[PDB]
């Protein structure tokens, strides 16, 4: 069973892990630091950031509904990941949508003429499922208006790790604007999900006040903790990462160019591609290559997405070639 | 150090977690059943119960602060964990107190007359810190009162299976009383604060369906799961932490009536003990052995109790022998 609707990394869990794995069993026994000193001090050193706000998460799935929990109103930009409307919904969040053009490029001049009409934004980068990165050029007008008008944004960089360009994150703009509140997560890029452990970054030192006041001491297992002080330091993890995406993301691309029903593939920046197809359904495609033990992710529950929108995960290069050579077969059969 | 603030069980880790950590590190690199059904499983198995409703906590204070979240006024029972009026308060529930008596026994008549002026009741079995049980003979008098007048009855059983005998907890009752939510946790008596895991029981299924309307998908981690469908069911621990407590539990509450600063000590049916001082302070006492390397729990900031109460820990073979010996080491340069 290849799994193409889930982006988890391929190249498995960071061996730093596993050395470490006595640490973590020994605090078993005992409560963290109430305050997470230690933790803190390592995503500081991951981000060569101090004197910052930093919220922990069961997740990142945490501080997406917390961040979210704290307005009245937000403008979700869409197609995007679900969780940002669900969470609304479930806090009694105003939602107010601005859609990504026929290319799956951000309308930031809409962003802009909306940005009075909301408290906040929240915004991927890179976004699920289109793998758009922000343009830091263009979006600066939005930052610049934000921290004007004392909205708040939500950028989620979940995904930000496997760019490997550390000026695709706006990570390094926390400082010049307290507007910034930004997402991480070591459970995609990290390959370990079932941790659960996601940041919240942010220079708003009263907002991260905010959602602390509202979890729960010790929200973080003693795993979690063990992985953010030992994963995050993985320098040749994550460099052997990079290795693969590069590489791998640019090929996987061109062998979907070639495939028929195949009609667009836009664009990616992280580990997933978002296809449009044609003379054939993402229903269709799918109960097909469910056929064959292999899960694709229709589009269709996407706002913007229709039926023709699939979005498929980027692996390593011996399940992506097993993967295309069954959608060969299906256009074959087509 | 000598924590003896710390209520963790003594004995250590239950080697059914060691003996299958291959499985909690193999599911790292997946989320969980967002049904936990293998976990749910395990939960019943242990209860004996079938067709409940399961809270799960990432630690049982989820539970006691959602829980309690739900309602609009509740009565506590005090002196309890402080945490039950911090939640109370944090959520804007209006709370009503209870006291116990000068045996830190239970009004059951108090409770009796409150009880159609609240919406929940949140009480200790045993209590924190005193040790004492719910009389479940004279409790089954509330229990019919809170049913038939649909009010919800929270009971926090986190030291309940260090009496290690269950007629005491009122898992028993779920199925007679639908007011009843009992939660039960993994952190003390299988000694894994730092893994984070609760649960919540009851047979009403709306407050059990009400709470995880509030909780996020996928809140519990892969090695807490691994432990709770492992471990629950690790007699070989549990006859062991059985025999440990109900032993040293006699040979130490022997020991400290034997020391001459120590005005009364509670009868405790669990693995921590409350003492009522003479002549000393337990400001003084605490300063006294924190020299010692030896950390006590002053009451002073339960309510209803004031500095002349401590709580210690009822610990190893071992670890108890040294510390009455600082114990009564105090009594000599008193």
């Amino acid at each position: 069973l290849l799994d193409y609707s889930s982006n988890i990394n391929p190249l498995g869990i960071p061996k730093s892990f596993l050395n470490n794995i006595d640490e973590g069993i020994k605090n078993l026994g005992v409560y963290p630091d109430v305050n997470y000193r230690r933790l803190n001090k390592s995503i500081e050193n991951y981000l060569k950031l101090k004197d910052i706000g930093i919220v922990l998460g069961n997740g990142a799935s945490e501080i997406i509904e917390l961040s979210i929990s704290l307005f009245e109103k937000i403008l979700i930009i869409v197609p995007s990941y679900a969780e940002y409307e669900i969470n609304a919904k479930k806090h009694g969040v105003s939602v107010v949508f601005s859609y990504l053009d026929e290319n799956m490029c951000i309308d930031y001049e809409d962003i802009i003429s909306k940005i009075d009409d909301v408290d906040s934004v929240i915004i991927g980068n890179p976004n699920n499922p289109n793998g758009g990165l922000i343009n830091k050029e263009k979006f600066i007008h939005v930052l610049k208006l934000a921290e004007e008008k004392k909205k708040t944004i939500i950028i989620d960089e979940a995904f930000i790790e496997f760019t490997g360009d550390p000026s695709s994150s706006f990570v390094g703009e926390i400082k010049n604007y307290s507007c910034l509140f930004i997402i991480r997560a070591m459970t995609k890029f990290f390959a370990m999900p079932g941790i659960r452990f996601g940041y919240g970054i942010t220079n708003n030192k009263e907002i991260a006040a905010k959602i602390k006041a509202k979890q729960n001491p010790w929200n973080i297992n003693c795993f979690a903790e063990m992985a953010a002080i030992n994963c995050l330091k993985d320098t040749n993890y994550i460099e052997e990462s990079l290795l693969w995406i590069k590489k791998e993301r640019k090929r996987f691309i061109e062998e979907l160019n070639k495939i028929g029903f195949i009609k667009r593939v836009f664009s990616p920046h992280a580990n997933f591609v978002l296809c449009r197809l044609e003379n054939i359904s993402g229903e269709k495609l799918y109960d097909s290559l469910l056929k064959e033990d292999i899960v694709i992710r229709r589009c269709c529950n996407f706002i913007g997405l229709d039926d023709s929108f699939v979005r498929f995960a980027i692996k390593d290069e011996k399940k992506n070639t097993k993967f295309l050579r069954a959608l060969k077969g299906v256009e074959n059969n087509l």
